[PDB]
DNA sequence: GCATATATATGTATATGTATGTGTGTATATATACACATATATATATATAT
DNA sequence: ATATATATATATATGTGTATATATACACACATACATATACATATATATGC
């Protein structure tokens, strides 16, 4: 039975038991992130990046609260699983703050050990800093095995040292003359689904310092002792080199191209709100409210707001926001009221609209892609037909009238158009269907399905019958198959084995016994008062000797014959039943194929 | 303040394994686009008319 | 105020000519190349080592 008891925890146990509430994701996961202007797939833990960004945003907010005179250099050094963030701010105060429990705890140690403490619990409408909750650097202290905070206000140095996952904590005061904050912490890896800080975390932190230096050029961010220059122009051309830019006193927006989905990046003050907010929705609404009637008058096309928006990458920057509200601790969605953001943001949407209208490299690709979609929609027009003949029929394909239904209908394969003009009278109208072919027949051994349906004639054979290249022959329009390749040696040794090797792609036609070859004489000789027939030349080469005086006729083809002998060979045929044996595959490989040393040893016998 | 050492990054040069030949004609068939004129035909454009 | 009578230049088409082209199998046993990558040497340099 499920136990039902109530545990009332402290702040520390509620944080450590419910970690995913307070650091975001505590699991290694994949995302698609803009790194250095590139939409690259990353795989990382957002919790440790969030822990770095808490101290980073604390140092930046120390920058804003002194109006960028202090905390104007921020050193974020990440090496050997150790983050050292040092700024030259005025200092976390040494003055006496009081707990509600009655314990008298000094300033930086109450800021850095217990949560729900900080200097952002005052008025919200004048607070322009990215911090609200008062739990952040204490959350950095909680998920770190080692955490030292060295604070100088100019008169004293307060060292707050915590260890064993803040279970050991001690504050100490030295007389000194430094003025700034140094947070040096080594993260805990027992709760996170990682063990070390890899290069993707340092790349995310360096790209964040680059974006913050773009937003705040006065604060000199350094990573591992290397300076970072932030300009909106080079950052905007890192995304797309044709991005239209527009900078304001608080906003800075760049519009580019998104060919493989939708891309975005937005910053409210110093916060990376990667999941959005009301601000990007209001800015795209104000942009599309000018652009959509403009593209309607320009190119007369009905393209929606989302279809315009999804091809754009928008890199917009919001500075000095007031009363910022966020739906989570990680602050990834600005859920301030739309009147507040609409009053604060003074972005000129019509200038961006005319600037992307006058550009031919962003809007005109949306126009040509949309008319490509509409032309592909217009080209797909089909209807029905009254008793379609042999499904996809052919110009030279005569058809049996009971073909396709339940019957024993036979399809005819010849190579001559002269050898079918006699057929339509001498055949049955219901069971006999004739079709010639152009020239000889492709060597089709071991080669791809696409390269065999590139032939008009081979997909045409597939279109007459029920033959599909990748599956079995079950429902066939002509039940039987009767092939008449030409009677000469080129007509039996080049087109006929290539044809039956093509029919070897479905090795059940031979098994059903329906493969019939119709014999055709190549020598017809008048001897006595009668005509003797010879299917092969070697039949005559055996039987030339023991015959009397005669008048020969070599038979070039069935078109060289007359309608009477045509009627004889159709209405009384000779059906060679070609049966596939066991090892047909190696025999076809040694005949129809690239290697011919097999043909070398095979001719030699 | 200076030895130094080795590490890895990029020339580089070769040696792999393929990939495309086309060879060079024989052989098999098929397709193409024009000029020469009357004879229908057809199909749809205009008039009108109440 | 549009239905229809009707007229007229569109579409083969005949045969004669006069000329093009094109997909394939054949096979060596190389020919030229297509990249190509790849492993390894060495340079410098810089940051450690002293
Ligand atoms: N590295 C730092 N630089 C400047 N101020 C800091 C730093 N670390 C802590 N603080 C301050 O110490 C107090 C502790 O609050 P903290 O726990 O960091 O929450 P926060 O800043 O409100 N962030 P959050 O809880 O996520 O909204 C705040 O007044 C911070 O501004």
């Amino acid at each position: 039975m499920i136990k039902n008891e109530i545990k009332i925890l402290s702040d520390i146990e509620h944080i450590k038991k419910r970690s995913g509430m307070y650091i975001g994701s505590s699991a290694n996961e994949m995302h698609e992130r803009f790194l250095f202007g590139k939409w690259e797939s990353v795989q990382y833990v957002p919790g440790l990046v969030k822990l770095i960004d808490e101290i980073i945003d604390n140092s930046v907010d120390e920058g804003i609260r002194t109006k960028f005179k202090f905390a104007n250099k921020i050193n974020v050094t990440i090496k050997n699983n150790q983050v050292t963030v040092e700024d030259n701010g005025r200092g976390i105060p040494q003055a006496m703050v009081k707990t509600p429990t009655g314990e008298e705890i000094p300033g930086p140690v109450a800021a850095w050990t217990i949560p729900k403490a900080g200097g952002n619990f005052g008025d919200d409408k004048e607070r322009v800093t990215g911090g609200m909750n008062g739990v952040g650097s204490s959350l950095t202290n909680i998920f770190s095995v080692m955490f030292v905070g060295e604070t100088g206000d100019g008169q004293n140095n307060i060292v707050v040292r915590c260890s064993n996952g803040m279970e050991n904590k001690s504050w100490e005061t030295i007389p000194g003359k430094w003025k700034g904050t140094r947070v040096t912490f080594i993260p805990d890896f027992m709760s996170f689904e990682t063990n070390e800080l890899s290069q993707v975390y340092l790349d995310i932190t360096l790209d964040r310092l680059q974006t913050l230096a773009v937003v705040y050029p006065d604060i000199q961010f350094t990573f591992n002792g290397k300076k970072v220059q932030g300009n909106f122009k080079k950052y905007a051309r890192q995304y797309d080199e044709h991005a239209i830019v527009q900078e304001q006193e608080n906003c800075s927006i760049a519009v580019g191209r998104s060919p493989d989905g939708f891309r975005q990046l937005t910053y409210v003050n110093n916060i990376h709100t990667k999941n959005g907010g009301h601000h990007i929705d209001c800015v795209m609404d104000d942009i599309c409210e000018d652009l959509i009637p403009q593209i309607k008058r320009k190119f007369k096309i009905d393209v929606t707001k989302a279809r315009v928006k999804e091809c754009l990458t928008i890199v917009m920057f919001v500075r000095d926001m007031k009363n910022m509200r966020f739906d989570s601790q990680t602050k990834e969605r600005l859920t301030s009221p739309f009147g507040e953001i609409r009053s604060h943001i003074q972005l000129d949407a019509k200038k961006i609209s005319r600037a992307i209208l006058n550009n031919e490299a962003i809007l005109m690709p949306i126009i040509e892609a949309a008319l490509a979609r509409k032309l592909a929609a217009e080209k797909a027009a089909e209807t029905k037909a009254a008793k379609k003949a042999s499904k996809a029929k052919v110009h030279k394909h005569i058809k049996a009238n009971l073909c396709g239904k339940d019957a024993d209908t036979t399809l005819f394969l010849t190579e001559g158009d002269s050898a079918i003009g006699y057929l339509i009278d001498v055949r049955d109208k219901e069971l006999h269907g004739g079709y010639p072919l152009r020239g000889k027949v492709l060597n089709s051994w071991g080669m791809s399905y696409a390269d065999m349906l590139k032939n008009k004639e081979l997909f045409d054979i597939c279109a007459i019958t029920g033959l599909v290249l990748g599956e079995k022959a079950e429902n066939l329009n002509y039940h039987n198959i009767a092939i008449m390749t030409d009677a000469d040696h080129d007509g039996l040794g080049s087109i006929y084995p290539s044809l039956l090797g093509f029919f070897s792609n479905w090795p059940e036609l031979f098994e059903q016994g329906r493969i019939r070859f119709v014999k055709t004489p190549v020598i017809i000789a008048h001897v006595g008062k009668k005509q003797e027939w010879f299917y092969t030349v070697a039949e005559y080469e055996s039987a030339k000797d023991a015959l009397p005086k005669h008048s020969i006729r070599y038979i070039k083809g069935l078109g060289s014959l007359e309608k009477s002998e045509y009627r004889e060979m159709i209405q009384n045929p000779v059906y060679d039943v070609v049966k596939l044996p066991e090892n047909w595959k190696e025999l076809f490989e040694m005949l129809m194929g690239d290697n011919a040393d097999l043909r070398k040893e095979w001719m030699s016998q």
